[PDB]
């Protein structure tokens, strides 16, 4: 989508039964704990042509959740588009904190920049404006095992989710978390067969099938389904 | 009786279908042997409502192992699924506190701790949890506290249980309370045709989500997974 719109055929992502529900948890739970600037980024992204793919606040309280309990301090994140889930990331990680940010349109990255320097953390943030796979590839040959990372949060394209998973259960530590976003993909992945979508939706809702199948049944990692927002997948490497 | 109230298999995602995908593609192969056991005797028995959803229970085995918890503790037994799941997360040196009023819930799935050899790392107390909190208030040294708190016991006593476990719990350790999203019903200031304490169980924890998102003493994530969870974080 965004790299590669209304095209879609698919409108809310969001899992739940019930609108007001949703909002209710937004509005109880999420934006009165909020950050200040990660309202001002999600209220501009929310008004970008590719809107669609911003990560659900409630999905984002949870991702910093996760980095404080894990104590994560290097991190590495794959999709980024304005950042919401990078500044998320950013206010959740110690004040020495590192994180690798990879996205191949800096130019959504610059949208919410504003906002992660007003919140006073951009110094942690090391953006690679390239494909994440050629990236990557090239972290595991020049791979120490100083260099690991705690914690990998993958939402950029998502037919490549499972050539990502290969490279990040060697380039996160034993015990860190690998997050794969959208894994429920609107619901149509209850199905093996959903008519009405575009060619890559339906791309995408194959991929996840599959996907889902691959990480459930792999070794190398315990994995947990979330249905929050648009539902994610936690992966932590056991060895 | 079970029968009687009416939100007993209410979903919060938007399809029967959905919810059977996740527990068949992504709970059901990475649940444990005794745990599979203990979930199909409990399903029979009479409160089977109040045992914890599958999926829910991995997600929880998740949080136990990324933030390494030692010594935890469980308000509200029952059978003892996520008893067993928090059992199975843990180190083998882990311990755990397990409190419910009544014994014999637990021993339905003891034979499955048992089987499973992680019976060593429980510690059950048949009593009301909050007289055991409050004894625990003045015996408990600061390198005794605990990393992780799982409550799920009477639902109208979490804003209590939270007023001593913000506490009891080490600074930068978790408490989960379970079903703060009383199947969807908190979505609405007045919902009728519920059994009284059906909607009892609904004013409290449109209170207390409401409580939790301004408790300085914590952050919080309230996640829609099973029958919806509210994750805290003690800050001080
Ligand atoms: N091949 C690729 N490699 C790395 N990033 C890619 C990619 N293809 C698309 N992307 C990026 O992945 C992003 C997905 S939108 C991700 C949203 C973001 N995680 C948030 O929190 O809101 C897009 O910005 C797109 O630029
Ligand atoms: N005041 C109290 N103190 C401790 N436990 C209580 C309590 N009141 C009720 N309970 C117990 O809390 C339990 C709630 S059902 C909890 C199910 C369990 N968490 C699971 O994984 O399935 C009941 O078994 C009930 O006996
Ligand atoms: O590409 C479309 C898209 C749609 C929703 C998302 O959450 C996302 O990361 C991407
Ligand atoms: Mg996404
Ligand atoms: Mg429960």
């Amino acid at each position: 989508g965004p790299g590669m719109q209304d095209d879609y055929a698919l409108i809310h992502k969001n899992i739940l039964h019930s609108e007001d529900l949703l909002k209710y948890i937004l509005e109880t739970s999420v934006y009165p704990r909020e950050h200040e600037q990660l309202k001002g980024l999600r209220e501009v992204t929310e008004k970008h042509e590719w809107s669609m793919a911003l990560v659900a606040a409630d999905e984002g309280l949870f991702l910093s959740m996760l980095l404080k309990l894990m104590n994560a301090k290097r991190t590495i994140e794959i999709g980024v588009y304005t950042g919401y889930s990078l500044l998320t990331t950013a206010l959740a990680l110690p004040e020495d904190g590192k994180i690798t940010a990879i996205d191949v349109n800096k130019s959504y990255f610059e949208i919410g920049l504003p906002f992660i320097q007003k919140a006073g953390v951009e110094h942690k943030i090391n953006f690679i404006e390239s494909e994440a796979l050629p990236v990557l590839d090239q972290m595991l040959q020049e791979m120490k095992e100083e260099d690991l990372y705690d914690f990998a949060f993958v939402d950029a394209d998502k037919p490549n989710y499972a050539n990502y998973h290969e490279r990040l259960v060697k380039l996160v530590r034993v015990g860190g978390a690998i997050v794969y976003d959208n894994t429920l993909w609107f619901g149509t992945v209850a199905f093996p067969e959903y008519p009405g979508l575009h060619p890559e939706e339906e791309e995408c809702r194959v991929s996840f099938r599959n996907l889902n199948k691959l990480l459930a049944a792999d070794p190398r990692v315990e994995i947990s389904q979330v249905s929050i927002g648009a539902g994610l997948t936690i992966c932590r490497r056991l060895y």
